[PDB]
């Protein structure tokens, strides 16, 4: 229970949502949060329905601090490596999910945890949160994958700063440097960056679930390779629409100048 | 065929070449037509030694380009839509690979291809009122003209992400803020703000060697293809054809006897 | 000689080196020997162990670095040109591969190689009336330092074509709005502000793990070289090299303690 | 249906996974159902932490994968021609990736598909009365499995441009004569000799540590992606893996007590 | 002077264009005006859309090719070429009937296939001369070989007969040499009219997916190979193809 | 300490340094103390400028490395592992780096480290009953001394994958057969029948021109780690460096005279 899985009903079917519930633990990444993190990003990798992921905090003004520090103080050198490089791994499986997915910051985001928001494709957070990679400040370096991530976000020049300074920044700094994508003022409940991102994942369900897939794919894609590659790459997304009703189903859809109704195939 | 027209400026705009679509009836859609007719015009352009900028605009007021042409795409078989989206892509790459500096007039809607054919330039310039985006989703497809490539390689993966995603329509201003484009512009009663301020920009390049603005898009384009060490070769390569041009030594000679270069373009 | 000034800083800071270029009889222009002076301490300051953050900044008020010595470059042949142009650009990229951060402060105006100078720093910081720019199109050339490159990876495509087409000077207000800056503060009478606003930070980063801030700048910089999966292995390598460290535990016990660390860099 | 089947050994081959392909009717084509299946059991066997080897085979004499279902590709038309190629490109690449060893036993004709699904595999072993080839050009087509990036990669450009070019079917012997297959083996009176060979190699991996086998394929196959000194930090970083884990320990016990190792796979 | 003859075969081998070079005043050595020619001929098959495989022999018996601040210029030019040669759209093979040395090797190894008389002798001895390889061998020679051999070749300048160059894999297909000293040839044309039956267009992406697919990470390659493979999905010969396997007959295909 | 002979050979083996590793008490087993002389004695022939080809042998009858020291790594701490095993790997790098030709002689076992430390060597012989192979697997670990990249590298992803695997041992029969080494002989009486060859091999070496030869190994190994435009553009760089050479005239000069060239290295 300390990692739940919601796969939410009516207006927002379609929606799944990944929630981390160690307020023990700060929601720290422990070697069980990361077996449960990665069992549940391995079945939805490969879940029909599923038309967008949102992983937030259910614990008030922590999303996740990161490495379970009293963990690491008990393993030894030897150990180390190879967990820090489970959490690497899981983090890229987020950064691969098929759908869209949202990073909701209405709390805490420290090292693996802001690395974790990274890997998702929207980050959406409270004016409030506080998030930041902070490593070098422990005499080690954001091991997530935040000095990959970070800086193909926001540009080597503010993810050098960020890192070689260790900051901390709030939610409005980290709008002001692009980190984030939406910056909302905290409500009373504290869950004001998860209600946009559920918002915004409703901007999301109408669309075709095939065309999203591949435009994701084209995206991520594509930005690994050079343009003219990229170019093909957009191609063959393009040429997985075609055959499909849902494109048909636009078409219909249109001519009859009603809303769509897609089924994913 | 007068649904594209190609006109060269001139005496304060001598050296400026302006592309107007003008397909009022079919919102300057993207049809077999027009991108034949465009594809016509931009072969013609890689020739011409004569250009030293051009901008891609409207004729119509309120539309740049709505993209494809839906009514047409409607009588298309499945076998027939791949090759001719694969023709519009090319058809705004070989735009992308223009010798020139290129900029895009924004003084009505873009949607689709429209954008697409935007994002091939190398600056865009928008109306406030403007408005642009990429609603393919919502059609259950996706950017087919270089759009998923071009987009995130402007604004970023997420924000491009974001907009392709949820097909969200943005205004100028919107576009100014997410760096989709340069300048904004408040739109004048003519319907062509946007077209002044790429004259005006465009105006600026003018005076500039053509070889050292030719290579040295050449470097910047290939260069953002290919890692630093890479990139730093080509910009060697492309150093060194201003070399041996009668225009550097012009700008030497200018330099000393303290007055405006005039490049000849050799 | 007195071009190029290499000083350690003491104390409150320890650990700070700033490199001071000092030739206003040329408007600290990369001539043929400061480049050399220059290669020199860069060469040292990358096996200097005892080094935590580089400062670039002139001694000269108003002044960064005007670029290449035009008065020598006028007497420089074809077949001298390139190579000389090359060396810059190699020295240039020296300093981008400089172990530590490194920090540009500019308090005056930077042209063409100064600007490239600057780019190859990680952090750049201005005072708002600070000047810069690549002007090198308005003279027949292009950008040779490595400009073409970095400037578009650092502000984006588009607005890097613009600039270097049009050879637009910026002042610090709008390099900061266009992102060509992290930080750009108001002069104040002794005309070294940006000098001051890099102190100031570089001092923020001295806290850190040495060795820490060294594999990380490795980690962050060669895989934005490559692509993201091969990017991930260089940071697991980079990682590794933290793990074994006493600074590491040292960490983790300050951490514990509620103090600062007391880092040795091993 | 039952046209894959997945063995799960015991005895003396406890650990080892068969994956059996049974459509004889359609010379255990590639169809939509077998690569679902295909697909499916792929998937289950990457988080199957007690496999230590997978052998891929055909349980249809004189058989292994005649490659694309003909009967099908006439059906379907050219826009899901595509999408089906990649589907299938993508299973076999998953194959690929799959974390233990995998050999393929060729008992059988194997062309297109079939062939590159045998690539897919680290090790192939097969009859000398078996045939194979990639055969796509003498139908206008070009190996889409993947084969066009396998073949080369295994036997070098000149022998694999030579095949692909000239579509040529080749036995056993031949096969081995070009790198093509590791074993070549006379067949039997029951057309398994291939499979045999398969068993036995898979059975001198089993007594190895598990944990170390995962990682030796991690560290050769990746490695083999970057350059040199990537993959020797990749190498470090798998190595690391085996550092903390019981097998080791017991390696070393086991050593001392001279007696042989029982490993458990962490 | 006809220092480079273009033959355009025709009937049983028609769409095989032969490349021969004729200097046996000059033992093939790559001079000004062979290489000019050869460029020139290089670039007009580059774009003939008519070639379906393209043979580089020499028409000189017992010698297909030997060697070749003005020096690093000339060097690179004839390395250009190779590299040209290296990138031609159809299959090419190298028929060496005679000796191969430095560039001439090197231009073989710009060849897709190489088949050579056991007698005929190759090598890259520039290290003798106190220079190194210069038209690519230095890349296209570990390339082929592996880096060991690649490396044992050069460091001894050591030069090796048909019967050796295949047993290292410099070469695919070693034969005796007849009387009239063209056996290789002879088997080159054997080898391309084996290529002849095939869809011209599938057989130019299939070069393209792997030369290009060699140059990048396999991810990538598979990009490369499914943009390939796109290209011959709405061809008529793709469904000419399919109609030959169903009819039980042999292809013919126009190239479209 | 005498653990590693080096010695500069004279008369008509003048150009020829030999590392004889002599260490029988320990099978010539990479001890602590060991790669510290190896490493010191590789330093110190990276700065040598009169040599011309490095031969690494054993001068132990029947043994040429058997790789990690059990008894030494049995009393290894896990945090010492990691960090020996680093050092060893990077010892070995440098061995690959050496600036002239490299010949490992193989007239006995070679394991695990000691097959590694071949590895490195451009070129290997070995005698027909030298034993040789990686069997790290089956102590629940990988080969850590880069074998999982060299030996992919050298004879193909699929056989290094079935060896590694398997953790088998290859007489030297069997490894000529599958390409891991490039020479095999009967071994004789004094059981240094390969160091023979190597010898033999060397000499053949020394006529070439130094320079040349050194720039020849760049190309090569600098060459395979990147695409062939890059490779092809490392080549144009390194043939440069023997142009304005006495050596490249002289060779010239002898080929004039019809006298055979006696270059110096300059």
């Amino acid at each position: 229970d300390e990692l739940r899985v919601r796969h939410l009903e009516e207006e927002n079917r379609g929606i799944v949502v990944l929630g981390i519930n160690r307020a023990y633990g700060k929601n720290s990444l422990s070697k069980n949060l990361i077996k449960m993190l990665s069992k549940a990003v391995d079945a939805l990798k490969s879940d029909k329905k599923v038309r967008t992921i949102i992983i937030r905090s259910e614990v008030p003004g922590i999303f996740c601090a990161g490495a379970d520090l009293k963990e690491r103080a008990k393993m030894s050198s030897s150990e180390v490596g190879p967990f820090v490089s489970k959490i690497r791994a899981v983090i890229n499986d987020i950064a691969n999910l098929p759908v869209p997915t949202i990073a909701a910051i209405d709390g805490l985001a420290l090292g693996g945890g802001l690395e974790l928001a990274l890997a998702c494709d929207i980050r959406v957070a409270a004016s409030s949160a506080k998030m930041g990679l902070v490593e070098t400040k422990l005499a080690i370096i954001p091991g997530g994958g935040g000095t990959q991530r970070l800086p193909r976000a926001i540009g080597m020049s503010l993810a050098k700063e960020l890192i070689f300074s260790a900051r901390v920044l709030d939610g409005k700094e980290a709008k002001a440097v692009g980190l984030i994508s939406h910056v909302l003022e905290q409500n009373q409940e504290g869950d004001a960056a998860y209600r946009k991102a559920l918002d915004l994942a409703r901007e999301f369900l109408p669309q075709g679930p095939v065309a999203m897939r591949v435009a994701k794919l084209a995206i991520n894609q594509g930005m690994e390779v050079d343009l003219v590659t990229g170019l093909a790459i957009e191609e063959a997304c393009y040429a997985q629409t075609i055959p499909t009703k849902d494109r048909l189903e636009g078409l219909l859809a249109f001519k009859e100048k009603r809303p769509p109704r897609y089924k994913g195939e």
